[PDB]
């Protein structure tokens, strides 16, 4: 009857384009209890507040978490053309959402570091003319089209990934490039929260 955030605290977190997603229904949560394990560097919301998201009742609550460098903050903003919002991670524009940037302290030994930070810097599609390039932007609540060809961790910065599509998928080529950022002194993470408001189904409530 309590929301289990355990898989977030055990093992190596994934990369922004392989964000691990936890779904929560019919349970109770202590959100300030979870954030206290971390040094919270950034906390921004949309159509909700950081105070409201901790003290409200939802039909459902979605939690996305990945490894993400604090340096790359502006790339998460939909205002920017940054490769993260375009090709890696996008939260729903319809529902209330929250994005949290935090650092995992040395005490939290159960969370292990990746070798580095990885992200997709370009993901596009070449039309049959083989001259025109159509960017393949990531949709809300979905992974990127290029996740199938981009590895869990990019081996070297500037690596290219291509795939010849079948007429089923439309023909043409699928192109992706990878980029790396050097691992920080302390692992930095990104947490994306999405909540749904129902009518008679608001089962997810704060632990009191
Ligand atoms: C545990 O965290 C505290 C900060 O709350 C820190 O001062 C301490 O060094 C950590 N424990 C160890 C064994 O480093
Ligand atoms: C559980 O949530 C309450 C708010 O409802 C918070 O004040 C408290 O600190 C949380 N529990 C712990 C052990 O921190």
């Amino acid at each position: 009857v309590e929301c289990d955030f355990s898989p977030l605290l055990s093992g190596t977190p994934p990369q922004v384009y392989n964000f691990k997603r936890l779904v929560f229904t019919n349970c109770n949560y202590n959100l300030t209890k979870l954030l206290s394990l971390f040094s919270v560097n950034d906390f921004t919301c949309s159509q909700i507040s950081p105070a409201a998201i901790a003290s409200n009742c939802y039909s459902s609550l979605i939690l996305d978490y990945f490894s993400y460098p604090l340096s790359m903050k502006s790339d998460l903003s939909v205002s920017s053309a940054g490769p993260i919002s375009q090709f890696n991670y996008k939260q729903s524009f319809s529902n209330p959402t929250c994005l949290i940037l935090a650092t995992v302290p040395h005490n939290l030994t159960t969370i292990t570091k990746p070798l580095k930070y990885s992200y997709i810097n370009k993901c596009s599609r070449f039309l049959s003319d083989d001259r025109t390039e159509v960017p393949q932007l990531v949709n809300a609540n979905q992974y990127s089209p290029c996740v199938s060809i981009v590895p869990s961790t990019v081996w070297e910065d500037g690596d290219y990934y291509r795939k010849q599509l079948s007429p089923l998928e439309g023909g043409g080529w699928l192109v992706a490039s990878g980029s790396t950022v050097a691992m920080t002194e302390q692992l930095q993470m990104g947490f994306g929260i999405t909540v749904q408001y129902g009518t008679d189904t608001n089962s997810v409530c704060p632990k009191l």
